[PDB]
């Protein structure tokens, strides 16, 4: 966001805008397989 260079932050961040649905899925089947 801040410093130079404001393409290069939401370059990156385009990775992390997935990563945020797969650390939900991830933990998703994470618990299940855990079962009771």
């Amino acid at each position: 966001k801040k410093k130079k260079d404001k393409w290069a932050s939401l370059w990156n961040w385009f990775d992390i805008t997935n990563w945020l649905w797969y650390i939900k899925l991830f933990i998703m089947i994470v618990g299940k397989k855990k079962k009771k």
